[PDB]
C-alpha cells in the first residue's frame, strides 16, 4: 500500500508517462512519440531509458504504445532494447496499420515478448490495487479504422478514490463518441490529448471528465503552436491548473487513493 506515482516524463514534443504502482509493479504509456526532430536524437535512448534508471526501474512489466500509427512508436523501440519488458499493449492493429507495426511486432518476438490487442471495454491486470482500464477504441471493423489520432488508446487509471485520464492523442471525434457512449471518464487528473492541439476541444466531453487538475506534455517551440490558447482558455474558464512539461519539466503525480499532489520540476 505504497503510494502510486506518476511521473510525466519531460520528453519535449510527446509523452512518456512512467507509472509506479502501488505493489511495486512498472508501467510505461508511450515513450516520446513521433520524432518531429527528425530521431536523430533519439529520445527513448537518451531521455527515457535513463530516467529509468535513475527511478531504480531494470524491467517494465508492461509496455503501452498507444498510438495505431507506427511511426509514433518512437522512443519505445530504444526501450525494448534498453530494458526487459514482460508485456506490450498496443490498439487493435488493422490494415496499413497493421502492416507498418510489422517490424516492431517481429522484434518483439525475438526478444519473446508478448504483445496484447487492447480495445475498449479491455482492462490491464498488473497491480490489484489499480484498476487499468481500456476505454477507446472499439474493435468494431467501423468507419475509419484508420483515423489515427481518433483511434489511439485511452487508458483510465483508478486508485481507490483517485483517478487519471490518459487520453493518448484523440480528438474531438473520439471524445463525441466516448460521450455518446456513456463511458466514464470522470477523473482526478486529465492527461489533455496530442499536447494540447484545438482539435481535442469537444466541451461535452470535458464537461464531464471534470478535472481537477490537467496535464499537458508539449514541446518548447513545437511546430503547431501547442497548446493551443483555445484549450488554455477552456481551463481557465473551468477554474482548473494547467501543468505543462515544457514550461515545468516533468510532473510528478502521487497518491494513497484519497489524498493526491502534484509536483513540478522547474
Amino acid at each position: 500500500q505504497e503510494e502510486l506515482k506518476v511521473t510525466f516524463i519531460d520528453v519535449g514534443q510527446g509523452d512518456a508517462i512512467y507509472l509506479a504502482t502501488p505493489a511495486g509493479r512498472h508501467l510505461l504509456v508511450d515513450g516520446g512519440g513521433r520524432p518531429y526532430d527528425q530521431g536523430d536524437f533519439d529520445v527513448g535512448e537518451r531521455v527515457v531509458v535513463p530516467f529509468l534508471h535513475r527511478q531504480g526501474v531494470r524491467h517494465l512489466d508492461v509496455v503501452v504504445s498507444t498510438h495505431p500509427d507506427a511511426d509514433h512508436i518512437g522512443g519505445l523501440a530504444a526501450v525494448v532494447r534498453g530494458m526487459p519488458v514482460s508485456l506490450v499493449v498496443v490498439p487493435p492493429l488493422r490494415g496499413a496499420m497493421l502492416d507498418a507495426y510489422r517490424p516492431f511486432l517481429a522484434e518483439l518476438q525475438a526478444r519473446g515478448i508478448p504483445w496484447q490487442e487492447a480495445g475498449r471495454g479491455d482492462a490491464l491486470a498488473l497491480d490489484p490495487d489499480l484498476n487499468i482500464q481500456v476505454l477507446h477504441p472499439g474493435r468494431e471493423i467501423s468507419g475509419s479504422n484508420s483515423d489515427s489520432n481518433n483511434n489511439s488508446l485511452v487508458l483510465k487509471v483508478i486508485y481507490r478514490q483517485f483517478s487519471l485520464l490518459l487520453s493518448a492523442d484523440i480528438e474531438a471525434e473520439a471524445m463525441a463518441d466516448l460521450k455518446a457512449n456513456g463511458a466514464d471518464v470522470r477523473s482526478t487528473v486529465f492527461k489533455v490529448p496530442h499536447h494540447g492541439s484545438r482539435y481535442g476541444l469537444e466541451r461535452e466531453f470535458l464537461k464531464q471528465v471534470a478535472p481537477q487538475v490537467v496535464v499537458i506534455p508539449v514541446g518548447e517551440k513545437n511546430n503547431f503552436g501547442h497548446p493551443a490558447p483555445e484549450i488554455l482558455s477552456y481551463w481557465q474558464e473551468m477554474g482548473v491548473p494547467v501543468y505543462r512539461t515544457d514550461r515545468q519539466g516533468a510532473i510528478i503525480i502521487k497518491s494513497d487513493g484519497e489524498r493526491w499532489q502534484v509536483n513540478t520540476t522547474i
